[PDB]
């Protein structure tokens, strides 16, 4: 394998982190290649649920679990901590919530969460590395609770970083939050594209192609498929009760992408750094409903 930029994986990784059997577990957790029998089932379809009162509230539930567990690990950022340790803290604050940590063994994904530093795009497994002063690393956080999951990331710093990496942070949010600034019944999934496109190319950067937005409640990922890029294809007209995430996957190169050996950590073809935010959503009459929001401040971590 030839590497794309500078990061590298870090090995052997801890075993794997058991959760106690009092927590309620997605039928995936015990397959042994982490299928999901319900996800296969539902697979190939389009016919995007409309979520029931009960739905709605299991969603509101372990969305904003999630938020608490994603400022855990905001809190451990700074140089020197291994994203291996962000990930054992966010495992065990799962765990604390009565949640199941969504990536463990999804797909046979052998840690908890998603920690992408600098080229990594999106998707990459918690290691021994240590963040360096200069890095921005995202943590994706899904969690799993009563039946529902719910999704959300932000990009940080890790101490000081240059004048790029603000750029392509702020842009990043501002391309999420101008997405999600038109979520409203009557709106085709495939506008958000257009959107954040506009914005991204507007400051110099592409939009990563290969990963979507998507619906999430009782499956981890489900339809709507949500594009981020100009001039997709996507299926489908937003309605009051939809829930679905939006998460530009931002870079200050080219778009293109290319998987890692471990079949998970998805990189830019060109070694250049890619920033991600991610809200789940719920279509209200009015827009949305941000489940996954900051309840104790109006912005995000990296704007301190
Ligand atoms: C729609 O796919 C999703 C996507 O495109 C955006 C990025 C991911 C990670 O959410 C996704 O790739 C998922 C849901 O397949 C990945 C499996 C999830 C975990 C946490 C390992
Ligand atoms: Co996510
Ligand atoms: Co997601
Ligand atoms: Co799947
Ligand atoms: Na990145």
């Amino acid at each position: 394998y030839r590497y794309t930029g500078k990061l590298r994986p870090h090995y052997p990784l801890m075993p794997t982190r058991p959760v106690p059997s009092y927590i309620q577990r997605p039928d995936y957790a015990d397959h042994p290649l982490g299928m999901s029998e319900s996800e296969q089932a539902l697979k190939g379809t389009s016919q995007i649920k409309l979520l029931s009162s009960e739905d709605i509230e299991g969603m509101r539930l372990v969305c904003r679990l999630a938020r608490e567990v994603l400022d855990v690990a905001a809190g451990m950022i700074k140089p020197g901590v291994t994203t291996e340790e962000i990930d054992h803290a966010v495992h065990l604050a799962c765990i604390a919530r009565n949640c199941y940590p969504s990536p463990l063994n999804y797909y046979n994904f052998p840690k908890s969460c998603c920690t992408s530093v600098n080229e990594v795009i999106c998707h990459g497994i918690p290691d021994r590395r240590p963040l360096q002063e200069g890095d921005i690393v995202n943590v994706d956080i899904t969690l799993y609770r009563n039946g529902y999951h719910g999704d959300l990331n932000e990009t940080f710093f890790v101490g000081e970083v240059d004048d790029g990496a603000r750029k392509l942070v702020q842009t990043t949010y501002e391309c999420l939050m101008q997405a999600i600034d038109a979520v409203k019944p009557g709106v085709r999934y495939r506008e958000l594209g257009n959107i954040i496109q506009k914005h991204a190319q507007a400051n110099g950067f592409s939009v990563v192609r290969s990963y979507c937005g998507h619906g999430i409640h009782k499956l981890l990922h489900t339809a709507p498929n949500v594009p981020h890029y100009a001039k997709n294809k996507a299926v489908g007209v937003m309605k009051s009760g939809h829930v679905f995430t939006i998460e530009p996957m931002i870079c200050e190169g080219g778009w293109q992408d290319e998987t890692w050996p471990d079949g998970w950590t998805a990189v830019t073809r060109d070694g250049k750094r890619s920033a991600q935010f991610e809200h789940t959503l719920l279509v209200t009459d009015t827009g949305c409903e941000i489940l996954t929001r900051r309840l104790d401040s109006a912005r995000p971590h990296f704007m301190s």
